[PDB]
């Protein structure tokens, strides 16, 4: 009788299916589930592809992940509370696993849940309309396996389409004339492409940090990072420097705000992403910048203009997978009727409260502690196994510290699991010398 | 009555110009809105450094690159109603670079004053036909304001082109290759491939020219590979033609003849697909690239809904003249000047054209076919007639010049079939004509 459409089979869409399956396992009647995915497989960002721009169906390439990518936070900060690393890998592993390993892990859970059967792959979501007459959603999709466009009626929609895929790509003067590659971090795939090259990186967040680190590791001659407002702050290697922003570009040269000048071979724009939902009209569409707390989302999940429509993972992330889990579990309970929603007036007030609080945050520590607090709120309302949130916050602190000490070796460190207490062993190869990013290599000796 | 024109490239311009011409001659024309997602008109001919997704996250439309020149004789694409001699005021050479032909196209439409009809930076999201109102609801995203809105229209003309959404096949090992893999659509600047071995995958105009550009601008070596037939042209010393790619490894490309070689980058010159993410199956054209797509009465009228039209969806020998021929016809049908047959009669007519299409073997037969097709469209409207049989003759001359020497075909000259003016020789052999600019082309040096 009740039908839910879940948009995307990324970590969040997986979490949503996991949430319902978990309720069903406990004897509960769950609604009919349909999950639309445009890729051929699950994993979202984590499913790797050599492709760039548009995929073989003409849909924008989703994954922004690149070769040699490893986890950027401690894995212990993203461990599933109901599916441990210990359960999955059958043994202790190091704290910063390669993409393939974390992909194997998140798949591992949904494999055990039997939820693949709900996903229509190779299917891109085209449009979502709310019908006021029947109080249902018409979800229109393109099945690229059959080359068919069809639609179905749903009672609730859960958007898990992510927000690190549609690039924010600013222009700089001279770009039409520059003789080198100008790509966005989203199209970055292989560091080897930039070996012995001089690479300009425009940005001062994780993509700048890590893509630079990848180019360094795989042998770029020189790296130049430029910042908009403030530098990354770390002590970079001898051939890597940070400067004020790019101002213009020659056929061969880049010109910066400090009056500085350099000959660059390639420009990689690590300038972030936008919240882009081409399948939604303004009545349903979330419009926001990347932040810990976007507005119009009750408990960070419920669309305030239409509370039958939900968003997962739309916040900026310190916490990732177990946030999505907490979000999806909450969305489940609302959908199912276990948690009734307040007035539209009372929802907005709760959101503004969280917003006002977000505005006071200065330090990294305050910020992921704020997110930790948000998740604590969510899990308390739910079956989801409460886990050690304060102890996670101390793991993040140790990680921040490890980065400040040496940015090129923070991945060499190890952390205690906050689910099992399993002390993660030191990896068989220091990050810098571990050229192989395969799962097989990582789990071997 | 209101008409939605989707796209402001040559076809969208031709359609606006058609409506402007009838209005100049006394007739009352319908109200007109044209939607363009780019900031300026031109379609393919509007160059951009951007690739993949534009600043709004819309897929980058233009597949055009630095140093691109008309690939056929300009005389084969002259407007019947706005000659080169009118626009330029002096005789020029036969293969103008992009900027020069982009200037020409704008010239006609600036003069017509049809810019007032176009809403730029606006992406077409959806078009639905409503039975009860017999109108079209065009949903649209206005990126200047970040607003999604919808307007009702009586007729819709689709001019979104079909050489933008790449066909991108995968080959075994692509995931491991250390060099670049891009489709022709992403190719921007040949200088990126200076001192490099580039593999061009494919057999048509893209492989020919993208290859020619890399040769011109200093690639170490070039390798073409064909799926069914070699291009059969006499290539330079450092240019290799081989049967199809089978496999790739980290550094090396492998071919069906058992030949292997180290390649630095792979350019997939494998063509394009007809993609309309903004239409449902009731209006959506599905076809491979060819002279006679089915479902289009007179190659133009959508047969299941005759209030919807497609301009320029055919494969192209003729280009701009046909878009006029098609634009005039569609205008005359909208304005009621040309009555439509019953669907059965339309589909019988379309079947005839398809039957004849399948008999075509040689290049001559094919552009002569299109020639005949354009003649049929001209005859029904007030569009100035022109010397098709002689255009076909020029196409023939162009074919010989390519066959004789594929590297020098651009240095030949042809006679205007609109004015009789013989094009002069250009001041620089193509090979040495490194400067892109309109300025450099129109001056003497
Ligand atoms: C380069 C990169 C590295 C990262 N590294 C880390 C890390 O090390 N640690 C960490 O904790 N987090 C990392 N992240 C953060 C990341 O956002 C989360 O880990 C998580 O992957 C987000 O989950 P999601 O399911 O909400 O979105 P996504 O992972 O982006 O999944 C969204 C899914 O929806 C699908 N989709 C989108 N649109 C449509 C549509 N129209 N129709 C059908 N399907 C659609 C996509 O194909 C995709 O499968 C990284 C992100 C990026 C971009
Ligand atoms: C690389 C390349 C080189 C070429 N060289 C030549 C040549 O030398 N000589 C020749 O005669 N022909 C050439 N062509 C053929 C080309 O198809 C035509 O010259 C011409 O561009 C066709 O015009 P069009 O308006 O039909 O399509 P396009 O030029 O492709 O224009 C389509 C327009 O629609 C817009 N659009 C698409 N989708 C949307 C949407 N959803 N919302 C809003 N706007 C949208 C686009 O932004 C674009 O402006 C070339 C084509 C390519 C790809
Ligand atoms: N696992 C990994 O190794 C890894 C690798 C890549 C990405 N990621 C993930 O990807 C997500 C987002 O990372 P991100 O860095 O791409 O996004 P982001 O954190 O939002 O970073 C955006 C960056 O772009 C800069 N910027 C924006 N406009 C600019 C302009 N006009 N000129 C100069 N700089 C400009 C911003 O500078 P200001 O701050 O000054 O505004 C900021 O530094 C994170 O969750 C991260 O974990 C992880
Ligand atoms: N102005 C210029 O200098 C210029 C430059 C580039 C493009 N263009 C224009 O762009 C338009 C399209 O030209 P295009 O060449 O890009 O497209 P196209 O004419 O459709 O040709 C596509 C090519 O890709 C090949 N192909 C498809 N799948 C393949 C596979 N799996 N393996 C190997 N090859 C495969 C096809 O080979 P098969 O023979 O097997 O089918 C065909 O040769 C034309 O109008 C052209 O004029 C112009």
């Amino acid at each position: 009788a009740t039908r839910i459409a879940i948009l995307g089979a990324g970590p969040s869409g997986m979490a949503q299916l996991r949430a319902f399956q978990s309720a069903q396992e406990k004897g509960a009647e769950i609604p009919e589930l349909v999950c639309f995915e445009k890729q051929a497989d699950w994993g979202g960002q984590w499913n790797y592809t050599w492709r760039t721009g548009l995929d073989e169906n003409g849909e924008p390439v989703h994954s922004s992940m690149y070769r040699y990518l490893w986890s950027n936070g401690p894995k212990e900060c993203l461990e599933f509370a109901d599916y441990t690393f210990d359960e999955h890998f059958g043994k202790p592993i190091a704290s910063y696993p390669p993409r393939e390993v974390l992909w194997d892990y998140i798949k591992g859970r949904v494999e055990k849940a039997g939820v693949r059967k709900y996903i229509r792959f190779n299917t891109a979501v085209r449009h979502v309309e709310f019908n006021e007459d029947s109080q249902t959603f018409t979800v229109t999709v393109q099945d690229h396996t059959t080359d068919t466009i069809y639609s179905e009626e749903f009672d609730y929609v859960v958007c898990c389409t992510g927000h690190f895929s549609t690039p924010y790509v600013p222009e700089f003067e001279g770009f039409e004339k520059f003789g080198g590659r100008i790509l966005h971090a989203h199209d970055f795939r292989d560091a080897l492409e930039f070996k012995d090259k001089t690479v300009l990186l425009v940005g001062s967040s994780y993509s700048a940090e890590d893509i630079g680190s990848q180019c360094y590791k795989y042998g770029a001659k020189k790296l130049i990072s430029c910042y908009r407002t403030a530098p990354m702050g770390y002590k970079w290697p001898e051939n890597w420097d940070e400067r004020p922003n790019l101002v213009r570009v020659d056929t061969e040269n880049a010109y910066f705000a400090d009056g500085s000048s350099e000959k660059v071979d390639a420009i990689i724009l690590c300038t972030g992403y936008i919240h882009h939902f081409p399948f939604l009209n303004d009545d349903l569409r979330l419009v926001t910048n990347n932040r810990l707390w976007p507005l119009n989302l009750y408990k960070g999940v419920v669309w305030e203009d239409n509370p039958k429509f939900f968003y997962i993972g739309m916040q900026d992330q310190w916490y990732s997978f177990n946030m999505f889990d907490a979000q999806a579990w909450y969305a489940r309970d609302v959908i199912m009727g276990r948690l009734p929603l307040p007035s539209k007036e009372e929802m907005k007030a709760d959101s503004m409260a969280w917003r006002e609080k977000e505005l006071t945050l200065v330090t990294a520590e305050e910020m992921y502690t704020y997110q930790g607090d948000y998740i604590q709120n969510l899990i308390d309302m739910t079956d989801y196994p409460s886990f050690d949130i304060p102890a996670t916050n101390k793991t993040f602190l140790e990680w921040k510290h490890h980065k400040k000490e040496n940015i090129m070796t923070f991945r060499d460190h190890s952390y205690r699991s906050l689910m099992t207490g399993t002390m993660a062993p030191k990896h068989h190869t220091p990050w810098i010398d571990a050229l192989d990013d395969s799962l097989e290599a990582y789990l071997s000796d």
